[PDB]
């Protein structure tokens, strides 16, 4: 897929809003994930042990990791679409490393549509959202020709 740019200048209009609390986001996309998916939890050995959304909060450790995934993804949106490097080592360690299934990427950008709509009302009209989306979209289905390419396609 190709974006616009006027869907990228959707994308990184409301990633600006965003990265004025890169942990705070993090936070809630994590526990919202967890919330909603409770079988990605399980994909951390890390944090398998948190109970509630009390302990999840009160993690730091979740914390850091929220930052530097957040970070990560910035890096790949602000690209647009000329994201071939930064995809390679994400690629290979969620593919051989974590394991993790295309599926669950789903549920983490479903996560990030959830959190900004409720944050970002303004800056994250339905046209922001698609463009918001599409990014995503395009992101899951780069990554998976990577895990396809890696021998991993799942
Ligand atoms: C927006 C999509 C995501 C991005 C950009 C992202 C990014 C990252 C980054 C930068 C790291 C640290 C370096 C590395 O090991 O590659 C990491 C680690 C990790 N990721 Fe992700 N990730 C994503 C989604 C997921 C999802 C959906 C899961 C599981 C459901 C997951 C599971 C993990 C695990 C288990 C680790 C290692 C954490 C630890 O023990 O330190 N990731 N990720």
């Amino acid at each position: 897929m190709v974006l616009s740019e006027g869907e990228w200048q959707l994308v990184l209009h409301v990633w600006a809003k965003v990265e004025a609390d890169v942990a705070g986001h993090g936070q809630d996309i994590f526990i919202r994930l967890f919330k909603s998916h409770p079988e990605t939890l399980e994909k951390f050995d890390r944090f398998k042990h948190l109970k509630t959304e009390a302990e999840m909060k009160a993690s730091e450790d979740l914390k850091k990791h929220g930052v530097t995934v957040l970070t990560a993804l910035g890096a790949i949106l602000k690209k647009k679409g000329h994201h071939e490097a930064e995809l390679k080592p994400l690629a290979q360690s969620h593919a051989t490393k974590h394991k993790i299934p295309i599926k669950y990427l789903e549920f983490i950008s479903e996560a990030i549509i959830h959190v900004l709509h409720s944050r970002h009302p303004g800056n994250f009209g339905a046209d922001a959202q698609g463009a918001m989306n599409k990014a995503l979209e395009l992101f899951r289905k780069d990554i998976a020709a990577k895990y396809k390419e890696l021998g991993y396609q799942g």
